[PDB]
């Protein structure tokens, strides 16, 4: 037992342990998109920038968590991070789309954190997925909404004029 | 009476009085066209942004107009502030119409107090609202044209394209 | 339901609705007060400011849950907002005692709302309103108590000069 | 019953007098260590340094709670603040591990004061206690276990030299 | 013995621990002072102020007698800090009546101490009660017998305007 | 055919690809490596930084590698990042050995890229080799020797006082 070790449940622990795996992925997912919009025959420079910055981010939400590991006693176990589910992302309005699913995806994982650790009677946990966490994720779902009604406003995806004036005039 | 009265007939004091509940109205019109602008599914920022200097300004008017009551020594009786006709304003089009048409609607009741002031002989009333609120009208009611104008002639409210760019060049 | 919906129960979505009304009304009661202090038949400036303040503050507790309404992708439904009680506020120590009166009742209806969040395991919610509205009406609620301690102490309502030194020591 | 009281138990104005009361305690135990490191023949001045910061910190985090106390309605009672345990520290390592200990005796009691208060159902207190004591105090203990690994591995407290070289490369 | 002490007797130096005590008694007096005027029904903010600063000042003169029995090769040995003989101090008037009744108490225990250093032949001790206490003790009281004596002019206890405007006046 | 592809070879664009693996592999690596020096029972800070800052340089060289990618008219596909070898790192010694080790293998697969990229007659790509990383795997070679060598001179890792100080004036 770590001499720092208090009131934290080692289901906690694993918990963290598979949060961390999760904001990695979420950084790598953004990552493949970023450079996806680099491509020749893609080119929204906006795009790319958009979740090369999304990627570097989520990075952060890793280590911020990887820090809490060590900050209450619990141990870090890393595990792969899994390669994205695509190569090719379509078009700006599916990645959008994407990231969308999957920011909802972190942020149900996050939730069901906070109950694990309001359920382990872990006030300092909840307290910091609540404040360091759940309302970024909120913000970055409404972002992202926000996002995929306007490209579909324009009619993306098949407008390729769209897309352009959603780089330049929302994400530029 | 107050000590201060002074060529204030009680009609001139009601009518301040339905004036200010009309600007109080005015200014929550625009609070929910604001709001409205801001829904994911709707996501125009920056008709949202305008709309909601709209509520604010509004209110000023208000304000100022209480003011004008205990300046001449009438009395505030404040009545509630109804509901906007709408809850969902349809599109950027459709809100500016319905401003369009508020407005007129200020406008008209403004004239009406002016008409009354003057047919009372209170040209101290009647000054203060040529000096304060008839040219605002008048500026506002063309302003509101001029968008109608611009987002009728780009294809709103059908070309979602249209509403995007009026949203980032003119509002913006 | 909204692309951004996530763990948010409707009735959530409802009591977020009456909470803005509430915070709406605030504001006009304040505004009520403000313009009081303004007649020159009581003429207590800085109470007037003081309240004027308020009226601005409540406004933005306001928008701010239109805001977070907007942020779950709830749908904001705007009711009337009633005017306040009186028109009348009789002194300095009767508006702050109604003020004291006024956030007690808004702080009920927080904790109300943060309960019903807690209940359904919204801890996005329970944390908002932890943040942003618990500390605040606990401060505001301190704040007014002192001063009707002070106005009591002093000899109001009875002593207008226990007022007017109020306003210019305490307000001013 | 105060004016300003307003969902605030008892029990939970109890045990914040009790806290108080613990947080003065800790204050004086690092008063203590602080001025140990001071003497002749022990002359260690950033130990001395780095505990009479610790005592200051510890004062102001007892300030805070009698704020709270007031804030809410409570009534502060004072109880004498007890003599710490020890005259002599011993050591560096050992005064690192006493303060540990102490830091996770002050954790475990407000761990127990915010289940306190969730059963209560006061989430304005539950709060105060998350966001102003229970990082803090996580923080405190992981830099203490910090320290006592660092001065272990260094051979402290056998190595003299061990304790100076960490005085001035650590806590100088 | 200390290899620093030189010409410093036993007694003094159990003298020297017994003032300690004493200034840090006189330290969480004033403490509980301060937080009694910042109740809500008391809610006096200067009063409040000034009795902080006056806490803060007690624990720097403890502090310096600490410094002192080291420098001198003493050793400290703490006691308890007794809780106040008051928990409700009842007004303005009372408290500082109250706080000059203590400085006279911790003035004739440091007049006592210099009587016995120079009993002892001790004039660095004498010297250092001279230099630091002495004076500081005689204008603490001054300026707390002015204070009474002008809330007493003012009408205080009876008079809570009285305490009002010395509060703003003199103490703000 | 990408319309920029040009005297690229398809064995040179996977060669790519596995090398944008590589990168990402070895930041990874010392993402762990740095949050082994964080834990209570180890804490070493500026290990842990010098790990950390090691881990965002191996991403820059990963993204540039893709950057490059897309330059050619190549096409990335991710591959998992596989997790470290280890979880607990052992000593500061043994984490440099393995960041050695670490190196010395990135930097033979990149002398493999150039040696295919050379075969191939692509100057371009044996030039971007060249220009950007070989003599940079030189230099994090040698300082990564030469950090071993000062460890093992000073008697890392049975001297805890070794790795602390090493920490302290090496690495910080
Ligand atoms: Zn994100
Ligand atoms: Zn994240
Ligand atoms: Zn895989
Ligand atoms: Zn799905
Ligand atoms: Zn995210
Ligand atoms: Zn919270
Ligand atoms: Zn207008
Ligand atoms: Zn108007
Ligand atoms: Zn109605
Ligand atoms: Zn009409
Ligand atoms: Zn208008
Ligand atoms: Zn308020
Ligand atoms: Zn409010
Ligand atoms: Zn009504
Ligand atoms: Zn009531
Ligand atoms: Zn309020
Ligand atoms: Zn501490
Ligand atoms: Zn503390
Ligand atoms: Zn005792
Ligand atoms: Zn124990
Ligand atoms: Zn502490
Ligand atoms: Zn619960
Ligand atoms: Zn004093
Ligand atoms: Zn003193
Ligand atoms: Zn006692
Ligand atoms: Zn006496
Ligand atoms: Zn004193
Ligand atoms: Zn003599
Ligand atoms: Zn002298
Ligand atoms: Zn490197
Ligand atoms: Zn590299
Ligand atoms: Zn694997
Ligand atoms: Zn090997
Ligand atoms: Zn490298």
């Amino acid at each position: 037992t770590s001499q720092v070790r208090q009131n934290y449940h080692q289901d906690s622990e694993a918990a963290i342990n598979r949060q961390i795996n999760l904001e990695l992925y979420a950084s790598y997912v953004y990552l493949s998109m970023s450079y996806y919009f680099d491509r020749d025959d893609v080119a929204l420079k906006n795009f790319a920038k958009y979740f090369l910055h999304q990627s570097h981010e989520e990075r952060e939400h890793a280590e911020k968590l990887m820090k809490l590991q060590n900050q209450r006693g619990g141990r870090i176990f890393l595990q792969d991070i899994q390669k994205p589910d695509e190569d090719d992302w379509e078009s700006g309005l599916n990645a959008m789309e994407a990231a969308l699913h999957l920011e909802k995806n972190v942020n149900q994982s996050l939730l069901e954190l906070h109950k694990l650790a309001h359920d382990k009677n872990d006030p300092h946990l909840a307290d910091f997925i609540e404040t360091h966490y759940l309302n970024e994720q909120v913000k970055a779902i409404k972002e992202l909404g926000d996002h995929v009604t306007n490209l579909r406003k324009m009619g993306a995806p098949e407008s390729g004029l769209a897309e352009y004036l959603f780089d330049k005039h929302t994400l530029g």
